[PDB]
């Protein structure tokens, strides 16, 4: 379009991540990620510059989904460029909400990405004190959202 995405959890190191490099590859699995700019970001800075928890890099792998990020917060420039601002549970969308009114120009949709979930499981879980199958959890949970949301947007 160009069209973007910026994909938000609390610490952008589980989440967020795996939600952004499923997406990158549906869009690139269907030729057009030319026409997308996706990325994630956090709304704390608990983790800034670490990569992706390991264990989610142990699910993606499993899963054939390259996975490659450095944490980062989200910054009042984000409200501007992105199309949509698609986060994990209530606390995140609280929040960018709260940041989103602190700023002039606010083009992004601020919603949960379980909001395009068929199967209606509204919030993606932080898996951080999980296990594995948490993690397994939010990939599955990041598919079936991402799927729709590509399909048609809000
Ligand atoms: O970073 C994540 C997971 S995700 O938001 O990246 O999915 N969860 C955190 N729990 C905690 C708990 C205490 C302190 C810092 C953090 S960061």
């Amino acid at each position: 379009a160009t069209k973007s995405v910026l994909f938000v959890c609390l610490g952008n190191i589980c989440r967020s991540p795996i939600a952004e490099a499923v997406f990158r590859k549906l869009v690139t699995d269907q030729n057009i990620s030319e026409n997308w700019r996706v990325d994630s970001a956090a709304t704390s800075g608990y983790e800034i510059g670490n990569p992706p928890d390991y264990r989610g890099q142990s699910c993606m792998k499993r899963h054939g989904i390259p996975m490659s990020h450095v944490a980062r917060q989200i910054t009042k420039e984000d409200f501007a460029t992105f199309d949509y601002i698609l986060c994990m549970d209530e606390s995140n969308l609280r929040d960018l909400n709260r940041k989103s009114n602190q700023v002039k120009t606010c083009k992004a949709k601020i919603e949960l990405l379980g909001s395009y979930d068929p199967q209606k499981q509204l919030i993606i879980e932080d898996p951080y004190y999980g296990n594995d199958s948490d993690f397994e959890t939010v990939y599955q949970q990041c598919v079936r959202c991402c799927r729709a949301f590509l399909e048609k947007a809000h």
